[PDB]
């Protein structure tokens, strides 16, 4: 029988979208730092639900494991970050991830243009957009304890779109999925991804696990 499935579109907000598009259309050196902005923000909201579990125990009912997956997959040319994390209700998605004005896009694209490298982003509280460095398009699912599961995508372009996930279930957390570009598949490789976890995310406080299609 025919399933339906509500959709919603949303415009990023103005000095995101110039972000995003200064992001996608200008040459940056260092691209790795991408893969660090995604694990510092797995490892900002395994801290949120470590704190908020220490008060009240059954937010864990969800899962007691605080740790974070790296899937790489060549056939799909996708790179998949997931964490056990606090996650996002569709509020926390609408509002963090491109409708808000973040006080930081300016400033930041202003250091850009005066040549700052990429890899200041984080400090200007807009280093999720670090994604369109190597990808395409960027699919975020989300499931935080007493909401619904969904799902945020987008390929850029000035839109973005949130929906209930009818996918595989998760527990509590979220999944960030990269949709890489035809010339950044060096991060569905092993070795690179290693490297870049080696150099720019060695003291982070929870287990990392990389799983390795066989070849
Ligand atoms: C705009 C921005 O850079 C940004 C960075 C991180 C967040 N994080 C969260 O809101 C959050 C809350 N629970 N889980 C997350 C989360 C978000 C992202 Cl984008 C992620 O990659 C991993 C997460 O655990 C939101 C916005």
């Amino acid at each position: 029988p025919m399933e339906e499935e509500e959709v919603e579109t949303f415009a990023f907000q103005a000095e995101i979208a110039q972000l995003m598009s200064l992001i996608i259309n200008t040459f940056y050196s260092n691209k790795e730092i991408f893969l660090r902005e995604l694990i510092s923000n797995s490892s900002d909201a395994l801290d949120k639900i470590r704190y908020e579990s220490l008060t009240d125990p059954s937010k864990l009912d969800s899962g007691k494991e605080l740790h974070i997956n790296l899937i790489p997959n060549k056939q799909d040319r996708t790179l998949t970050i997931v964490d056990t994390g606090i996650g996002m209700t569709k509020a926390d998605l609408i509002n963090n991830l491109g409708t808000i004005a973040k006080s930081g896009t300016k400033a930041f694209m202003e250091a850009l243009q005066a040549g700052a490298d990429i890899s200041m982003i984080g400090q200007f509280g807009v280093g999720f957009y670090s994604a369109y460095l190597v990808a395409e398009k960027v699919t975020v699912i989300t499931k935080h304890n007493d909401d619904e599961q969904y799902a945020w995508e987008s390929s850029a372009g000035g839109s973005f779109t949130v929906r209930t996930d009818t996918g595989e279930p998760m527990g509590r957390g979220t999944k960030v999925i990269l949709h890489l570009k035809e010339d950044q598949t060096e991060y569905l490789e092993e070795r690179r991804i290693k490297e870049i976890v080696k150099k720019h995310s060695q003291f982070i406080g929870y287990p990392i696990t990389l799983f390795v299609e066989k070849e």
